[PDB]
C-alpha cells in the first residue's frame, strides 16, 4: 500500500537492522521541514505501512535514519548517529520508493529503487 | 591544519567530484543547527581548511553534500539530491576527521575516517 | 527453497538490476574454482532457486556478478566489468545467505545477510 | 610513479586499513590469470608502487584484497574473506587508476578513480 517504503540492514552483524527508529520530512512552503511520516523497521529490516497515495503527494522529501539508539542496544557506540537523504516525489515518475540503507558504526551507505 | 576534511568521488565517471558544495552544521544550545563551514571541492575532490583546531570544538556536527548543483552540470537530474550525516566531535577521540563521499544520481555512500 | 541468494541493484538508474548474469563457485579438494550454481537476475532484481540445502554443503564459495553484459544492453560501457567475493558457508552458522549487490560503472558494493 | 594504486578503509573501526595484502592479476593469452603485482597497504591504508607504466600494459587486471589476515589480526572473524573486480586498461584512457575499497565483515565496496 505505501509508496514510500524504506529498508535497513547491518554491515557488521550481517543481518537486517532491526528496530532501526526511520523519520521522514517534507519541505512545507516556507521551507521548514515538517514531520511527515516515521516508524520503527521490522524484523526483516523493512518498514511498511509509512504512508499512502493519497498523503504521499509530490513535494521535496527527507528520510532521516537513527542510528545512535540501535547501535548502542547492541553493544555498540557509532561514530555516525544519524544519517539522511533528500529527494523529491513527482507523480510523473514511477510510483513506488524503495529507500534502501546500509549501516556501520563509521559508515553510511543509501540507494533507492524507483519502480512502477 | 584543518582537523576536518572532506573528500568526495563520482560513481558513474569515476573521478574526484569537482566544485560539489559542502556545509558543515554545529548543533548549538538551543538545538538548532548553527553554520559551522562550507566550501566547494577542488580538482582533487578535496575539501581543505574548512576549520581550525581553534574553532572545531566539541560539539554535535552535520555535513552535507548538496548533488543537485553537481549533477546539473554534468548534464545529469539526479534523484538524491543532498546527503547529511551527523557525529560527535569529542577531545579525547583522535584529532583529525576525514569524512569521504562517493554520488550517484540515486546513491550515496560515506564512511569517516578518524586518525591521530 | 534456496539457502543462497542473490539481489542486484543498479545506483545509475535506481532499479532493480534486471537479467544480471550471477556465476557461484565451490572451492575443491584440489583447491580449484568449480562451477556450482548460476542464474539470472528476475525483473525484481532477484535470483532465486540458484540452489537447495542438500546441494548447498560446507564449503568455499564464490560468487561473481558480471557487469559487462548487464551494462551494454542498458548502452553504457563500464570500467568494472565484474566483481567478486568469497565466503565460507558453516552448517553451525544461520542457514539463509543472501548477497545483495549494487552497480555502478566505476564502483561496486555488496552486503552478506545471513538469517536463521 | 605507479599508474595503479590502491587505497583501502576499514568501515568498523574508521582507519585506513594497515597491512592489507593486494595481489594484482593480469589475464594472459591463454586466459588464465597471471600474477602481476602484490603489495601491503601502508598506515595511510595506501599502496604504492604497485607497478610502472612499462610494465601497466593494456589487459584484463584483476584486484583482489584478502581481507581475512586483516581482520583477524584486529581480533575479527570476517565472512567476506576476500573482493575482487576486474577492468581493462586502455592506453586511450587516463593513465592513472586508484581502486579503492571500504571493508566490513560482512560488505565489501569499492570504486575506481580514473585520472590523467
Ligand atoms: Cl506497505
Ligand atoms: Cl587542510
Ligand atoms: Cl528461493
Ligand atoms: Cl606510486
Amino acid at each position: 500500500m505505501s509508496p514510500l517504503m524504506v529498508k535497513v540492514l547491518d554491515a557488521v552483524r550481517g543481518s537486517p537492522a532491526i528496530n532501526v527508529a526511520v523519520h521522514v520530512f517534507r519541505k512545507a512552503a516556507d521551507d521548514t521541514w515538517e514531520p511527515f511520516a516515521s516508524g520503527k523497521t521490522s524484523e526483516s529490516g523493512e518498514l511498511h505501512g509509512l504512508t499512502t497515495e493519497e498523503e504521499f503527494v509530490e513535494g521535496i522529501y527527507k528520510v532521516e535514519i537513527d542510528t545512535k539508539s540501535y547501535w548502542k542496544a547492541l553493544g555498540i557506540s557509532p561514530f555516525y548517529e544519524h544519517a539522511e537523504v533528500v529527494f523529491t516525489a513527482n507523480d510523473s515518475g514511477p510510483r513506488r520508493y524503495t529507500i534502501a540503507a546500509l549501516l556501520s558504526p563509521y559508515s553510511y551507505s543509501t540507494t533507492a529503487v524507483v519502480t512502477n
